[PDB]
């Protein structure tokens, strides 16, 4: 139905289209704007242009390594399977070309898609027009039937315009480019992995068409008795060993191990052979500089720690730290951080204020709900007390607070055993869960004993100017406080 | 005429001359300053100059190419027409060599540019002047001639003296360098591309010096018979055999693939060999180290989108939030930056004042006019207010503000449905474009409904303190939003 | 005892549980928890784990080099020794497998370890159940058993069903991958050399397989004419000779260094030796990525000060600063930095309050002792004192501060030759330790005199607004301060 | 005499020490600690032990290179001229071996350097000294000494123990390093560069060696009928041939282009080729670590501006600005920051006091002396105003100030022309030089006339809290601000 068939053609509501457009409403805008644009257009981000692609896809990987072979490993390709294979291929690679005469545009500054017939007609021909056109039509066929108004001849020289063929790989490269850039802002995709193996398959192919390269010319000079299928004596052989052979010969020229059986003899085989040579060799260098940036991506958060640190060694070197000082540094560095690196004030700022309310009620309401100054209050109180908690962690023996010295913090544990002491009393131990220093917040002046970490501390802190910074927005709290 | 004549040897007012000198004003003063140096001075960025250089580039590229085949593949260069090309091309290497002496430098301090003819002419006798003009001038003819008052000694030492016109690759060096300076400041080039694009010229250049050297050693021995000219009985060849195979035996020994049809014999096969294979293995690997390079420029803003994301992982990781969590956080971070790295605070920082308003009129002057507190207001007031607008993103489900909470921030829709929710009403849908929470910049306390965004909610904020402070500049304003 | 029987499977408390879970009381938790969770349960982190692991580790390599070699170049695996040995290896790697079944599994979300038996089990079955029983049972001794109820080709079906034990290979990777995982959290371990000598014991091993792999082919087909075990006339040679020569062809290929004594003349050596070129250059390319990694982590300190230099000349650049001011910055840079990039003010705010307090005492504390302003202080007033220090380094000839200009810094000086001087007096020296300048803090308008550095200074600086900040904390001091 | 023996052990005061230690005073302290540690101790950074080590490495640089090659290609080393190469080189290597036991060492922690003669020595015994007395001693001839208390047997078990000798590289290693470490912190290195250059050194040595053990090999067995050296029948020729080949055969395995003359036979020569193709491999895959790090090091400037400019594409991108916007912001950046990154407000921070007022007269005395509010001014005033002063660039058709809106900040033209325009006048152009906007400091409200820039603008701004700030320190200066 009309329906189906124009619903095909419009931007589908879908993952993709919804984070491109925005909203719903902008996506419903774009199908009433290509609905309006002409007759049956086709927009790029349609299920229609991606059903098309994949079978444009499935298509081109089989023709570029199927005609290659055809061309040069078989006597002629005038029998009927052959004319099967060459007309079905050509009519749908004809069909595609008459398509992008009704498929819109990408702009490179994300304007609104060109989708004008006019527009989309005139940058196709002033762009990939004339090689997607030589490319899909029966160039070979129609001028052996302009020949029909020696033999050897025309064999031959039909063969050269029979590989015209192989300019589909510039519509294999631009639909890979552009189903790529939708799968990115799709599927969470590694940059450097696809790039990898779009190269692989481009490497497998230009060795398969320099393999077809190495007999290819021999069998248009008419295996002159000085080249290597004459020396090799393999003129005769089915087409699966010439191939093999073939194949061998060129990926030992491009991955540079050797010629094949023995180095070149006559002028095509040195030029053909150096031609081979150069493209692998580019093409290898090209190889190791996608893997050496695909290994720099897989572990970057280790770099960017070791990184950092050589940093904070530099510092001490700088100064001139003493070598226990160093290791205490050291110490603290790995229990603060345990590997890993992150800025936590970059990454809060980034976030909305549902996402920062969830992950501080994860982090800090198991301990301060406990206390009974917190117990007592409104749950938008208490939210907005918890983003205050600053997060520290001390060393065995380090005095987190000492004896008369002025309070300025309150400390909840979050792990670790400190201990509190003074003249008057024993060593009271306190544990994960605990708090303590809270009368500080209510006073002024010398703190009453000393605190003193005896295992790892790992502990929150409240400072007495963001107490009193969160009681300006709550005057109803204050009376409370001063009260309880 | 003069006018031409001085016009063309002065730096020309252009994109490049405006950019390095400031303003028309200052190139006129740079040429009035020319105008007085001393007589027919050339300025290092004048047309002349590009001119000249221009020439000198395709000269140089022609010999370096056609000198070494000549020398080592033919009988002898006294005939008529290898005199002529050697006494053209040197007579206009030596015109260069004299205008060196007319033309400025280029300071390493940026400093008003070298012009007196007396720094000019000491600062180049100080460097390139005796490699510029032993590579000028004749030698091996005026050496020639002084033997004129057995021959096969002589036809031999003179072919090492004629390679002398090699030293001309130190002034292409120089000169590439010099005009890929100029064009950096002029055309947006990436730095990896125009150095990969050198290295491979000098490559094949190498190779084509190596295939001559190949040849030429066994040639000044007289192809002794150990030699691989001798051992491949190709020293009655054509000059073109012997010169692809002499390339394919070096491209072999530089690609590390083989050494041609066998290995060495002699002791000048061996230790030619091993040169060859020592400098393109280093050259192998400097190509390789530029292809790296280029690979890691071209998708630098996915590698650090990735560095990015992996730092907020680590961040979830160290504070062991739950998956679920990590899935919203995940699902945030790719509608709020849709695969994007950049810094919006550095980059509206670095922007001038009519660039910012510029943007900011674009992004939302098509939200905040529909809103009749804005509709009424002059377009100066309007301009420093959408200044302050903060873009928030929101998932379904959130709620962007609770009833009874306290107000402090107005919303704008850009996209996405939100729904406003209370006990009093059914639950109004609100969309793309409209705006809600604007009591709160008019009153104190408590939020009267409840808004939850529906979809993913794209918005702009403005909050009561950035409200405040844009009205403390505009006292004729706070009169209107006291009494509207 | 069932004491240590239970003690070897839970979290034992150690160096890394104490990281992991945060606490003794935390390890403490996890211990009841497997206590808890079922009959004899492994927890993922126990010593019984790591022991076991350690075992299965020296069985993986042992048998992954020994195997291969065994069913490659020995003539049948049914004598005793080989039947102890693939018995005694199958039941052990059968432990493993129902061990599997026993130990809880680390989450990606770093959640609680899963320690249900249905959640172990049931994910176990869902991932590598099928290819760990595969290959821990002996599945060619069964198939051989099965067949008595011609024998040369049942001899050779099930050297191919005897290889199924090559895919312990999975275990050796997932097993070295949790013990790195652990030993990173534990050792300070630089990723990339970690990674290298993973990839080192990976080749080596990918190269011996293919060693194998060379003459296994040939000898399935009972060493046909046209293979290079008969061409080079070596079926009936020793084990060692076959295998070192199989060993050196496929490092020959793998390498790309050449084929061997021949190039290839059956399909089967066509086909095994492209297989061979194309997963040795893969192999090899990300061998060179990897080691580019290494390097770069290895020089990242020197790496990071030079972009941070360059940078430092284009804004000398961008300005057009004259040599001498470009030569004085750069000597600048020299002195206050040694070569050493570090950011002070990020490295202290990461720090604690003991951490902060320890080193400013180590830097400034021998300086400001001296001066009698601070001799009759506390020392919790000294101590927030110093941490207002900030480091300023001035060079030869340098005003430090100007006679009649406006006072609000005093100096302390650390290294470097001073000199203060008027028109009353001599030009008084001041040196390494001594201070000036200190009449600022008590006072408003001019300086009396003017002080030029000698030598390079290396001094602390202390200003006005920072010492009033530190006496508004301490009353008790501004009373002696106003009166001494 | 005495006096240059002492002042030869102790650390000169000379760049070097002056930079390490901090001021020519400490220097004298360190002297003062070496001349009272005990008798005739060195210390590291000595003139003597930087003219030792300098003989120490032109020895080693040559023994390295001449022992294997004596060892291997000559029949004996019991002749006089050999006895004494090696009789005087050990004697200069064991005075080595004591001076370490007389130098004090470098600490990790950058502490006072080691000079206690039993922590020297204890020290060293715990670390080098047994490697470094196995290569000192002449192991050989006290065993060929003691064997006098067949001889085809002892000649060749003795070529074994004279190689003991090559472990002199370690001290080649140690002694390079330490020397590495003290011309970086003397003569501004990159790093990369000094990198490269000690592996290309290491390289050819390692290349060196493998050419003599390819042949070593063979001459200890007594050249057997399958060895290369039998095979290429060359038992019996010179030295210089001998060497040649094998170097050719060990570099023709390490860079993988071949095997020599042919594959190999005999199973010594197997396992020597496949040893030197993984340690070649390896070789050449750290070479282009370093190429790769060396050219990451040459325009990281460039890199970084297309990394900055690369994310102001993300922004615009994001925000979906229009083409010719994206021009427009793509046009300002090139003017504004002209190619180049740096961030001038880090830079500036990192700077002293002099350094700053002498970068900000060079950029703004020569505009802001003209005007008439600033030429009756006192110096240390205009100095503390022109580090108020703010670059922005303007593009053409750009309003500065628009008439009738609030002025806020004065303008001084550094490049370009601009326009002053009104109703009641012509458009008057301002030029490079002069200066605009004002009467904003001594007013209210609103501008009288539209500045817009004709060309690119590039100008200074002065704002009216800036300008209030820098007379807040000067009241003396407002009351004439108040009166002309
Ligand atoms: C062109 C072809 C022979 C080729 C070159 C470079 C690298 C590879 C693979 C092995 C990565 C490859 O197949
Ligand atoms: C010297 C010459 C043979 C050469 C060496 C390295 C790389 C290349 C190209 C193929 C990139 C090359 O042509
Ligand atoms: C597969 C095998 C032959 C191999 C390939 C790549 C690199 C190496 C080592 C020398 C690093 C190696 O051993
Ligand atoms: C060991 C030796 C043959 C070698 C290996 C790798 C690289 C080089 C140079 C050419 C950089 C080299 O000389």
């Amino acid at each position: 139905m009309q329906r189906q068939f124009t619903s095909m053609l419009q931007p589908g509501v879908n993952k993709f289209s919804l984070r491109m457009f925005g909203s719903q409403k902008a996506v419903e805008k774009e199908q009433e704007r290509v609905k309006t644009a002409g007759f049956w257009i086709i927009h790029p981000y349609s299920d229609f242009r991606f059903y098309w692609d994949l079978i444009m896809l499935i298509m081109m990987v089989g023709n570029l390594v199927i005609i290659p072979v055809g061309i040069t490993f078989f006597t002629e390709q005038t029998t009927t399977p052959w004319i099967i294979f060459n007309v079905a291929s050509d009519t749908v690679f004809l069909l595609d070309l008459i398509m992008n005469f009704r498929t819109g545009t990408v702009n490179e500054d994300s304007s609104e898609i060109i989708l004008d017939p006019k527009v989309i007609k005139m940058n196709y021909l002033k762009s990939w027009f004339v090689v997607d056109f030589i490319s899909s039509i029966p160039v070979d066929y129609i001028f052996l039937i302009v020949e029909k108004g020696r033999a050897l001849r025309i064999v031959r020289f039909t063969k050269i315009l029979s590989l015209l063929r192989l300019l589909r790989l510039s519509r294999l490269i631009r639909y890979i480019h552009q189903w790529e850039e939708i799968f990115h802002m799709t599927y969470d995709l590694a940059s450097a992995v696809v790039r990898i193996f779009n190269l692989i398959g481009m490497l497998l192919l230009l060795c398969h068409w320099d393999g077809c390269l190495q007999f290819l010319v021999p069998l248009l000079q008419d295996f002159p008795p000085d080249c290597w299928v004459s020396l090799n004596e393999m003129v005769n052989d089915s087409w699966g060993k010439q191939y093999s052979y073939a194949l061998f010969k060129a990926m030992s020229h491009m991955l540079c191990i050797g010629y094949g059986a023995q180095a070149p003899v006559s002028m095509s085989d040195l030029w053909i052979t150096m031609l081979s040579m150069i493209v692998g060799a580019t093409c290898y260098a090209m190889f190791v500089g996608h893997a050496t940036a695909l290994i720099q991506s897989l572990d970057s958060s280790r770099r960017q720690y070791q990184e950092k640190y050589k940093q904070v060694e530099q510092y001490m070197s700088f100064h001139k730290l003493p070598a226990d000082m160093r290791q205490k540094i050291h110490d603290y560095y790995e229990h603060r951080y345990q590997g890993k690196i992150f800025d936590e004030e970059n990454i809060l700022n980034e976030l909305n204020d549902p996402l920062r309310e969830e992950i501080v009620n994860f982090n800090c309401r198991k301990l301060v709900a406990t206390m009974p100054l917190f117990a007592n209050a409104d749950p938008n109180f208490v939210t907005a007390m918890l983003s205050k908690l600053r997060f520290e962690v001390f060393q065995p023996g380090d005095y987190i607070i000492r004896e008369g010295a002025v309070g300025k913090k309150m400390y909840f544990i979050q792990h670790g055993v400190a201990g509190v002491i003074t003249k008057s009393s024993k060593e009271m131990k306190l544990t994960d869960g605990s708090y303590f220093g809270e009368i500080c917040l209510l006073t002024k002046g010398r703190r009453t004993a000393s605190v003193r970490a005896d295992t790892y501390c790992r502990l929150y802190s409240l400072s007495v100017d963001n107490f009193n910074e969160v009681l300006e927005e709550y005057p109803m709290m204050r009376r409370a406080f001063e009260t309880v």
